[PDB]
């Protein structure tokens, strides 16, 4: 008797799934399209509505994700999975679908609040069927959405105009949103109670969303975890026109004008493409060459649409959702998983001297926006303390994760403090027994480390200690009840203080307790030295 | 001083031919499109209307055929023909059209019953042009349409959902009806008298637009000449992707979803798409492999806009037009044509046992679902009465025809009744002179031998015999006052039974005498073993 | 402080230019989009409003001009070109563009009479950027616009039905001219006073719209420089699907039917139509061959739409725009740019006998429409008088300007005086200095010498005499005026009489008078010969 579910387009029919521990199943929907294929002439355009179906349509199935490059994407899946078993995946175009898990009965009427999870990837690689949400879902009684939107070229390509405007993938997003206010009543959800959260990449977009009017009544709470729009990687500023004709000249298009490029693009095939995005080498470092000219990805862009201005001036206006607001970091961002295995980094060699650290920090470029005037100031600053280049090595990748991930965030959540929403910030400090080997065993606290707690990956993995679980159960709990009440504070819980004057956070690890004034010396430094 | 008709969308330069012993000539419309080509993105998809033309357009040569198998088309053109000569045609993907004959005076007004008339092919081959409706339209005053529709790949390739549900020339055919329904009185026509009339796979269509909902009101009476929709073989039922699937794959398209193998089959132009035609091998039977894997043809599939269910369970519910319906099957409906022209049984030894009689029988799976266990029981049935192996192959060849035509006719004749709606049934057996050379002349009834009665072959064609002339004059009469009256009796014919209880029908031949109780031990024995 | 203009679609950004002589900068804006690029599937179709942008337009650079033959393209903007260097230009389809001088003051309320041009070139080439409108719009206090449409097969591909009507560079005109009614008020123009000038295929246009009913309204006044509807090689009368035919076979695509061909058409891509453009030698005299199958060029067509009639049914009825408007011809139109230049003709000899003069009539037949029968009479007419054959050339060449140019513009000039609307006429018989060193200097009033003195050659150029400059302000205070009044005439200038039966006009050149009965006696001797 699996459970079959009205939506407005048709009939969806789900399945069943019991975790150990509750005696309700969870009803899962695998693969629900929220938008029409973006395929053909609907290329680099805004989504449109899904076509109904006629008959009850099997939901039982995972979706193919977006075409990107396959290793990558396979890779992140497997490092980012909380399964026990990293299921393969299949690329294509028609990726907008969108995954499902209710623990409510589906015959009575439930309003449960819902989360809704942008996987991350650096807008590039990912899927929504790497993350599974029967355990939170079954632990925390809410409805968990996991959605997928355009990556790469398909996404965010963009020649800085109304003839291709750019910032595809945002407006996924915004169109699955629209799609859970229209029908998540059905699965038991609460449409008046939607919290949308995401990693990396998934928090630049939250962020996004909390900047854009396009978004505006579609969630009522939102959860940044390692990624804000702050940060300069991702969100692309300046003139995009020469990205686009680097894509276009290396797809074989004419870029005589910028209608001219976007029809040409819109005629190639999917494989051709692909084919152009592995050539491009998007997120690498390039060892050679100007620093300034490579680029790592393509990303958001201020196209006037989705973002009316850049982030630092709609937040210095005030212009954005005034919803409550969670903004958290890890304590390693920049450990072992983004420069070993995701940008393929030369710091392998584990020693790292004062010249050789400053002129990777001037290749660094793309993911800092560093002048190298400012290159040995900050240098020192950081690598300047010890005499050891062990250490030093460990300062400088100190000195990446707070340029890229650190500042922006406490700077983010300073802002939303100020604009009088509430405000709640963390650092994760703990190492998961679901690592890979290659780590150095180390690192605490690296990028993606809380996704395991997030999730519930010690019932759903094999092997975990009893802290680790107890971390899982109180990092799940604490997100259901920001989740339903915007505030992370219950009961059997160690108190989480709200970010204001005296700026408290919480420190998430094996010991977890209240600290105050996160990353304020490294923001008023970093803060100083670019205003130079 | 050619006729000039104002339609809609514009106005017509027709012609005027005269037959002898009329002194009023018909005017002659070949080629006025109804709906807009289905070209590129319109490929797979609804008929649209077509667009209003300026200037007078020239309707005195006939239209392209749909794009199909030129072989076979051609040859079924030749054995289908009333005209005394064979018109070659060309293929178009562009072949929305229809051929109208009027014999009324333009410049006056008249009301004559319209009979629109749907070729067979087994929706894979055929073309309006090959029937001329000169003679008829003389002889019974009444309008003439022959209208075209999509075929094979074209017309109903299906993904199973909404991406593309299929049915593309049923509903062409009904846009042509709708097409008659705003134009037919420019033509002297009379739109709120209708009567569609077909054979094979145009009776099978005429009996789908009996039981769809989208054709009411857009006719008033149905005549089906051997074919319903309860013959299985046109009709797909069950599981539709595997279909396509080897469709997109033969093509040269990726599988990975509907709407990848729906968008790149678009892309595909008419020669790349005849070439996956012709690989396919529609309509042979497979003489290697399995039987139930082959698939004949591409047919109609319960698509949801169309036929919301399956026509038995349609006409269990009685969820139809209750129109005046006359049904009809030849004597011989395997005699010759089917089996060794169209299809190239390996009938031709002359001699058939037990053994090989079974197994061809299981070969015959597509045209015939009978379960292997079944056969025996089938072949003793009618084989087992004679030991002369010369009756034997007469005696499988009824077998084939019983299942594949009389007892679906039978069936749907008696629902209809049922339902409360008049029905008529006749039995046509006779020999036309104009048969090919090929025939044994031992076949009386072949398939498709009651249209060169019905199109009055004798009065176009050279060599006719007086009873020929006569049959001919009495089988037009007979269709006219069907279409004029629901009713086919008049002054001068023979007593036409109404199908009811008793269950009388015509036995349409060189003498024409009513009967009862057509086919009642053949469907018996088939209903009892089927639900075995 | 560079001018922003906010039109109806978005805001653009221009540029200041200062002219000697002229405290007040003109307001430059180059490559304004007043229609939506048409690109794939709108190739073929009726031009479609631009998509709003939402910062402001960068409008400082010239626009590509349509694609067409790049070296008569180069050569014909070189040779009509009035600014002292030529700019080079790219080809693109998307060409919908215009350029806009203004003289006011943005700041303040200006409304200013708009004169909009339409280039020439046969309608197979030319640009908008070739003519520099600095000159005009700061001597006269004009706003000049100068618009492009598409040319060549893009632009008047016709299968003369309703799948590829035709006409779609004169549907781009009238596009440009609503855009102008809409948006020209913010660049200080009258939308309530436009005129439209046109030299050439700008005249026949400039005609065309005055014989249309899309364009009621559009504009006020009109002048026709060297070109009228009545021009017949322009204008293609007759069937038109020969030569959509022979297009569709060199660009290798099926001619079936109307709509195979416009779809496959439809797939090329620019490249491939160019080279069918390239192989169909257009605009090029066919030496071998029967002249009358010989296609100069594609041009305009009674599609229905645009024109309902001929232009000569349309001026009998009197069913056109009844504006005051300006007919005028060079002393020389066939003088030595068209045969030699633009058609490679053979005259380079310098002799020309009566029967070397009756061959090249007789291969002339795709310009001058002259039958066979007729050719002696014509030649006997205009090369009889005369023995020496060195005045039998020029005598050629006259007989050759008046058939092309001369009759018809006065017949067009006459028509329009009996339906009561103002009528001026002039002839220009001048030589410019700026002429190229091949002219052999006996050709006083080539084709488009007027252009010089229109917009105002010898301030942008450099070497004008003082006759020279006096003449140029002479013709833009004519012309000004014109735009203004609707009557040439003012204060500190020679009186020009308005054509009336006196059918007095005025002879512009270092002489500058009026004059009477302009062409009466060709124009009697070459009606009476056609009606015969
Ligand atoms: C609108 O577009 C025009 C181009 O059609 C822009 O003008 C051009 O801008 C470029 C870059 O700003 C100029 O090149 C620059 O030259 C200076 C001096 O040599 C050099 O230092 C720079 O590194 C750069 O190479 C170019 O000269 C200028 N003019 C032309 C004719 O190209 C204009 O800036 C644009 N307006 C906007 C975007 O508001």
């Amino acid at each position: 008797s699996p459970p079959v579910v009205d939506t407005v387009h048709g009939k969806v029919l789900g399945k069943f799934v019991s975790l150990e521990g509750f005696a309700q199943p969870v009803a899962i929907f695998l693969g629900i399209p929220f938008a029409k294929p973006p395929l053909g002439p609907l290329r680099f355009t805004p989504p449109q509505p899904a076509e109904p179906w006629s008959f009850v349509k099997n939901a039982t199935s995972y979706p193919p994700m977006c075409t990107q490059d396959p290793k990558a994407g396979q890779l992140l899946s497997e490092l980012f999975t909380n399964r026990k078993e990293n299921i393969p995946l299949k690329l294509s175009e028609d990726c907008l679908y969108l995954n499902i898990y209710t623990p409510a009965d589906l015959t009575k009427k439930n309003r449960l609040p819902v989360m809704v999870w942008i996987h991350g990837g650096g807008l590039m690689v990912g899927a929504a069927s790497t993350y599974d949400g029967l355990a939170l879902a079954a632990h925390e009684n809410v409805v968990v959405v996991t959605i997928q939107y355009r990556l790469g070229i398909w996404g965010f390509f963009s020649t800085g105009d109304e003839h291709s405007r750019g910032n595809w993938g945002h407006l996924d997003q915004v169109a699955a949103l629209r799609w859970v206010q229209d029908n998540i009543a059905s699965f038991g959800g609460n449409p008046g109670s939607v919290t949308i959260f995401g990693e990396s990449a998934g928090g630049e977009s939250v962020s996004v969303l909390v900047l854009s009017p396009l978004a505006k009544n579609l969630f009522h709470r939102a959860i940044s975890e390692s990624g804000v729009a702050l940060t300069s990687v991702l969100v692309k500023k300046g003139d995009v026109k020469p990205l686009a004709e680097q894509i276009a000249i290396t797809a074989g298009c004419k870029t005589t004008t910028s209608a001219v490029m976007v029809h040409c693009l819109r005629q190639k095939t999917e494989e051709e493409l692909l084919e152009t995005t592995l050539k491009m080498k998007f997120l690498s470092l390039d060892l050679q060459g100007d620093p300034r000219e490579s680029q790592p990805l393509l990303g958001t862009v201020i196209d006037g649409m989705l973002l009316l201005k850049t982030p630092e001036e709609l937040q210095a206006e005030r212009n954005f959702h005034t919803v409550p607001y969670m903004v958290g970091i890890n304590k390693q961002e920049f450990g072992w998983l983004i420069p070993m295995q995701l940008m393929s980094y030369p710091l392998s060699e584990g020693q790292l001297d004062q010249k050789t650290a400053m002129s990777l920090l001037w290749k660094s470029y793309p993911l800092v926006c560093i002048a190298k005037e400012l290159i040995p100031e900050a240098t020192e600053k950081y690598l300047g303390g010890t005499d050891d280049t062990v250490k030093k090595k460990d300062l400088f990748l100190d000195l990446i994760a707070d340029v890229m991930f650190g500042v922006p965030s406490v700077i983010v959540a300073r802002n939303h403090r100020d604009a009088g929403a509430p405000t709640y910030m963390y650092e994760f400090q703990y190492r998961p027994s679901f690592s890979s080997d290659m780590k150095p065993k180390t690192v605490i606290g690296d990028h993606g480390d809380e996704l395991f707690s997030v999730f519930g990956a010690p019932f759903l993995k094999e092997g975990a200690s009893e802290e680790e679980i107890r971390l899982s159960k109180m990092v799940m709990k604490f997100w259901a009840n920001f989740a339903r009440n915007g505030n992370p504070n219950g009961e059997g819980l160690p108190h989480w203080p709200e970010y204001n004057q005296k700026e408290g956070y919480l420190q998430i690890g094996a010991n977890t307790q209240a600290a105050q004034k996160l990353k304020d010396k490294e923001v008023a430094f970093w803060t100083n030295l670019f205003a130079k």
